[PDB]
């Protein structure tokens, strides 16, 4: 029995792939088991805009056209990240070879231009975008203050703590101009079963959604939270439940975006995969997708 068939009414079953998937023997297993795919590398910022104004969509287009041709859906990953993201977006070299943040006006223009050009280029070919990935520190000591809990990445240093909201606003504008496109906008993070981090993420989303909702008659700016699901055989499943119930109470949908269970035994994986799938089935009304990496 394919996972895809077992969870048909519950959630999409997904996989992360590359170009060499999609060929011959790998292609038939892909389709048999999965409804949705995410490109592992091909839609990241370094692959789509490697120098200023120079968008390179050929390889990504080829991949997405083939996935669509094959009857599967595509999840877009990722518009904004501090890894695999070219320096010119948010920094420059000063006179003495030191890399320094660009000003807020210039970096905000770059941020908005990258989000919007990418989202418009793919249009309705994706079912969802991870607009922002991994913006929160690990184990933040003060999750009551989400802005103080943000990782101080290059976007943060150029724009400040409101770059997350601005990124989602840039993406939301694209969807408002193109209401025929059915696309959910996600915020994505890992170690979501750390209760301080889940709390900081929940407070960030709630503050950003609330202010938006109050100005736009209850519409969400952030549609989804993605739990990456980089778990290990010692991952406590009650922690994953607390976090999931916490994200559900924001009225967002939830997805599991990069599920894998590594060592701290095959048996220990099975223990945890069953506890997780049990928990998902229980909350399937709120979970859109579960994707393995
Ligand atoms: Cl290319
Ligand atoms: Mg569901
Ligand atoms: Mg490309």
């Amino acid at each position: 029995a394919p996972l895809k068939d077992v969870y048909k009414n519950d959630f999409l079953i997904g996989n992360a792939i590359s170009a060499e998937d999609l060929e011959g023997t790998r292609l038939e297993l892909l389709k048999m088991h999965h409804d949705v795919v995410t490109a592992g590398n091909a839609m990241k910022p370094d692959a789509l805009q490697p120098t200023k104004g120079n968008f390179t969509f050929t390889a990504a287009d080829a991949m997405i056209d083939k996935v669509l041709a094959e009857g599967m859906k595509m999840h877009g990953h990722v518009l904004v990240w501090h890894q695999q993201s070219p320096a010119w977006l948010n920094t420059k070299k000063d006179d003495n070879n030191n890399t320094v943040p660009l000003g807020r006006d210039e970096a905000l223009d770059n941020l908005r231009t990258h989000i919007q050009t990418v989202m418009k280029h793919f249009g309705n070919k994706v079912i969802s975008w991870d607009v922002v990935n991994e913006a929160m520190n690990d184990n933040p000591s003060n999750p009551a203050d989400y802005k103080a809990s943000l990782r101080q990445t290059p976007w943060y240093q150029a724009i400040g703590s409101d770059y997350v909201e601005q990124a989602f606003l840039a993406a939301r504008e694209v969807l408002d101009e193109n209401p025929s496109w059915n696309i959910k906008l996600y915020y994505n993070d890992y170690n979501e079963d750390n209760q301080n981090k889940a709390t900081a993420i929940y407070n960030m989303v709630k503050d950003i959604n609330d202010r938006y909702a109050a100005a736009h008659n209850g519409k969400l700016l952030i549609d989804g939270v993605g739990m990456q699901g980089h778990y290990n055989i010692n991952t406590n499943p009650d922690n994953v439940k607390l976090s999931l119930e916490k994200f559900i109470s924001l009225g967002v949908e939830v997805s599991v975006s990069e599920l894998d269970v590594t060592a701290g035994l095959a048996v220990g994986q099975a223990y945890l995969y069953a506890q997780l799938f049990k928990l998902y089935k229980e909350h399937a009304d709120h979970i859109a997708r579960v994707t393995f990496w």
